[PDB]
């Protein structure tokens, strides 16, 4: 079927949109940034709609059936329960898109009578009716990117707030248990960055002769069929569940997850969806499990030898035994053909790599730097141009996503986070006197609440003490940050190191948790290096909820 059908009504915005920051004609830096950075807006929504609209065909085989059989058997070991209304309301982010039925996230979180009873009606109607399509809203996302032309806006398709709370009651427990039970070590959301690196290094070391590849599906959400989505339901149903959960899961699958009508922000009929919805609770878990099933079946069909997989939504990495370059090339072509028959064709054809550092996935690659010992330390990094361009946009135009914060946390050991992002954002929090204010950052369908003064303990827990003592960065990492700073019109590394010496001194001059930030985060900025010891507060952090899938949008709150 067609991934989408359209009426011709425009995908409309709800808030003001800005494609580019204003130019200062007397600044060369301002011109460089203007030439390089843009924000996607609803103006390009039709270009995206055209790309994501195509017919899907699937040809399954015995390899697919056998993998699916094993997944259902692994799912049967899972016992999951309904969440209470109270639990589902507390998982709702404070600024989650309001309901059309006269209440918002504030009323959901406080359990106001009207919100609670409207959610009661949605729940009862899910139990009563297994078939009527649930309406959704389609919106164009506003995201900042760098040229090299321009990407059109990504589209988000989501149901009403009342429906989103019911999805949590019915399926949140499944999201916490099922992926690990069916995928084991392949489930990408269970790892801290240091644990992810360790897993990849172990997978690489296990092979006598390793070969790795990343596989990127073109428009993954649109390639997801009604059948893939009904198969996801049979996997959820393989769990031990109360009957009421089974009923709600089945109605949500048939009325929402498989497809339905889409409306623009003005309330006009925009189209009809027959693929994955980008803004539902099951988006990330569903994409991860479905990508894993197709990829494991395709490994078997291609004859990939001893594959070790890592799956994060539609991002997939396979590390296996090289059969030599010629056979690897043939086997990757056979893998691609099988993924295409399963309705998962590639954007760019996969390429075999004989060095772990040469694989890119989730925009990241493994790099090496020296520890305080002089020992080689491995960490995840990425090209910093877009993260630095987003941080510059966020400095001038406040966003609740706070991409700069999510980047400082995920990429804490990188040169660009330590020298540029930490220096810049610790300076702004100090000048504004907002260091001790809790902030939220959005990432992979989840909203996390973080105190910037807790960053040293969070970084130590996610990356280890090595994050505060990395030095002697690879030439590629040095060239990458220097080029990104030049291209964006920013001052060079030498200016950032001078500013960091002052930010560190100012932080240490405040005492308490701020001095801890100065000492641990900016130990690279000084000549006389302090010996950094484990932070006791690192062990006391409850970061358990940080290692799971979120809800498209992102609609799972962690505080
Ligand atoms: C470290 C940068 N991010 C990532 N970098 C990555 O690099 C790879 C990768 C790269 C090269 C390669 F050869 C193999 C794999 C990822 C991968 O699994 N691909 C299949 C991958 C995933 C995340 C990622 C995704 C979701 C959440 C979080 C997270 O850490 N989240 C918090 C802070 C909340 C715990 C991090």
């Amino acid at each position: 079927s067609m991934s989408y059908s359209w009426t011709g009504a425009l995908i409309t915005p709800c808030s003001p949109e800005e494609e580019k920051l204003p130019i200062n004609p007397l600044s060369n830096s301002s011109l460089r940034y203007h030439n390089k950075v843009y924000c996607t807006t609803s103006k390009s929504a039709s270009q995206r709609a055209k790309k994501v609209t195509f017919d899907r065909t699937q040809v399954l085989d015995a390899h697919y059936d056998s993998v699916l059989k094993d997944i259902k058997l692994a799912a049967s070991k899972v016992s999951a329960r309904l969440l209470t209304l109270e639990e589902a309301c507390q998982l709702t982010p404070p600024h989650s898109a309001r309901s059309k039925y006269g209440f918002g996230a504030k009323e959901v979180r406080s359990l106001s009578g009207r919100a609670v009873n409207h959610i009661k009606s949605v729940w009862k109607d899910l139990l009563e009716d297994p078939q009527t399509p649930i309406p959704t809203t389609i919106m164009a996302k506003n995201e900042v990117f760098c040229v090299d032309g321009k990407k059109p806006a990504r589209l988000i398709v989501y149901p009403d707030l009342g429906v989103r709370v019911c999805e949590k009651m019915a399926l949140y427990d499944i999201t916490q248990k099922l992926p690990q039970a069916v995928m084991g070590a392949s489930y990408g959301f269970q790892y801290s960055p240091a644990q992810r690196v360790e897993y990849l290094l172990k997978a690489w070391a296990e092979k006598k002769d390793p070969m790795g590849f990343s596989y990127d599906t073109r428009c993954f959400d649109s390639t997801v069929t009604e059948r893939d989505i009904r198969t996801e339901e049979s996997i959820y149903q393989a769990c031990s569940l109360p009957e009421e959960a089974r009923t709600a899961i089945h109605s949500l699958t048939e009325r929402l997850y498989v497809g339905g009508p889409m409306f623009n922000s003005k309330g006009q009929t925009c189209g009809y969806r027959r693929c994955r919805a980008s803004g539902v609770l099951t988006t990330s878990m569903g994409n991860t499990i479905t990508c894993y099933v197709k990829a494991l079946a395709a490994c078997k069909a291609a004859g990939i030898v001893a594959p070790t997989m890592l799956v994060c939504g539609d991002d997939l990495v396979v590390i296996s035994e090289s059969q030599g370059t010629e056979e690897d090339e043939r086997n990757l072509r056979a893998f691609t053909e099988a993924m295409t028959r399963y309705s998962a064709p590639p954007g760019d054809p996969p390429r075999p790599e004989y060095d772990l550092e040469l694989i890119t996935s989730c925009s990241s690659n493994v790099s090496v730097a020296l520890g305080p010992r002089g020992r080689r330390r491995y960490y995840l990094t990425r090209d910093p141009t877009t993260p630095l361009a987003r941080a510059a946009w966020e400095t001038v135009r406040h966003s609740p996503i706070n991409s700069w914060l999510g980047n400082i946390i995920q990429y804490a050991p990188t040169i660009w986070v330590r020298m540029v992002l930490m220096t810049h954002f610790f300076s702004i929090l100090m000048v504004q006197d907002t260091l001790d204010q809790n902030l939220n950052f959005e990432m992979y369908g989840s909203v996390y609440s973080v105190n910037p003064l807790d960053l040293p303990a969070i970084i130590e827990r996610l990356h280890g003490l090595d994050a505060f003592s990395m030095h002697t960065y690879s030439h590629h990492e040095l060239t990458r940050v220097a080029s990104a700073l030049r291209k964006l019109g920013a001052p060079p590394l030498r200016v950032w190191k001078s500013r960091a010496r002052a930010v560190r001194a100012s932080l240490i001059s405040r005492g308490g948790k701020a001095a801890v930030c100065g000492r641990y985060l900016f130990n690279w900025a000084v000549k006389t290096k302090l010996k950094l010891t484990p932070l006791p507060e690192a062990r006391l952090l409850d970061l358990s909820s940080w290692f799971t899938v979120g809800a498209g949008g992102g609609d799972i709150f962690h505080s």
